[PDB]
């Protein structure tokens, strides 16, 4: 088997992705966030504190005839921007862009933090990273790409994710139709519960490539490009007037300045970000000051490829018993 669906920007600076989902019998279609940094498929639902919807399409499992409560199941979830979320437990049918897993667990919110509250465009989040990171107590459970594997044609998921554009989540095949040249496949290390992998190095513009090891995670479900604050400086540097804001929590940069593109290694190959994907506009509305789309890592404790840098690439998750990662130029 194979799924195919469109993933959609929520809003003109590409903050995060929504890719609809059906959940259930009758389906129920909610937008979820495909997020290859977490493990959890959780959703707004009719348990979730009313005070705590503004907007959200919920699943209501009481209407779903093939929902069944995991009994005594619990799940709880923190993420690296401070938002949270728990709940119960359903199993349920749930359907990506016509790949059908049976009997996947939908983790039912009943809270969810201020900024999930907020985002009135996402539904909930599918998470793809692996299985060994879900958060689902007493007995852990499956991603939905973990339940599909044995399925699908190929066990692989592709990430195509568009700059200020839709793109594409495909499930099961390789589309050869949505790269250029060839894929570069490079290892992982899944000891973190990570899509984690080793970049060979770094350019800045047009400047010369330095080759240095930077390990860090492929995660669609990050906005920005996080990475050691001496590569992020080189970057900053070369726009003039850019500095490090305590204040507003990152590297900004003048409105009117033209940024440079940044290119990270995969091997021998290279992947260009060009500048304007570097670009998250003003920090409020009216500034002339603008918030950089390349920032330190340095407190996180990791680097992590978000989706400035996985949107410049089409990228290959494969799920093989070694699993490794695929990027290439498009
Ligand atoms: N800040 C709430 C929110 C929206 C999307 C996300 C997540 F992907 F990082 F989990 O978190």
């Amino acid at each position: 088997s194979t799924g195919s669906a469109t993933t959609t920007p929520i809003d003109s600076l590409d903050d995060a992705y929504i890719t609809p989902v059906q959940i259930g019998t009758p389906a129920q279609t909610l937008n979820l966030d495909f997020d290859t940094g977490s493990s959890d498929l959780w959703v707004f639902s009719s348990e979730t504190t009313a005070s705590e919807v503004d907007g959200q399409t919920i699943y209501t499992p009481s209407k779903s005839t093939t929902a069944k409560l995991l009994s005594g199941a619990t799940w709880s979830i923190s993420y690296g921007d401070g938002s949270s979320s728990s709940g119960d437990v359903y199993t349920d049918t749930v359907s990506v862009g016509g790949l059908t897993v049976t009997g996947q667990a939908v983790e039912s919110a009943k809270k969810v933090s201020s900024s999930f509250t907020e985002d009135s465009t996402i539904d909930g989040l599918l998470g793809l990273a692996f299985s060994t990171l879900n958060t689902v107590s007493p007995t852990q459970q499956k991603t939905f790409f973990d339940n599909a594997k044995a399925s699908l044609d190929s066990p692989v998921f592709t990430a195509d994710l568009g700059y200020h554009a839709p793109g594409t989540y495909n499930f099961g095949f390789i589309d050869t139709t949505a790269y250029t040249g060839s894929i570069t496949y490079t290892a992982v290390s899944t000891k973190q519960g990570f899509w984690e992998w080793t970049s060979t190095g770094y350019a800045v513009g047009s400047g010369t490539f330095k080759s240095t090891s930077i390990d860090g995670i492929a995660d669609t479900g990050t906005t920005l490009l996080y990475l050691p604050a001496t590569v992020v400086s080189a970057y900053w540097a070369q726009v003039s007037g850019a500095k490090s804001s305590s204040s507003v929590g990152g590297y900004v940069f003048p409105c009117s300045a033209t940024l440079p593109s940044f290119t990270f290694g995969v091997g021998s190959a290279r992947i260009v970000i060009p500048g304007d994907y570097i670009d998250f506009g003003p920090i409020s509305t009216g500034s002339s000051s603008c918030f950089g789309g390349i920032q330190s890592s340095a407190g996180i404790g990791i680097n992590i490829f978000g989706d400035v840098a996985l949107k410049a690439a089409f990228v290959v998750f494969n799920g093989a018993t070694t699993p490794t990662l695929g990027f290439a130029s498009k």
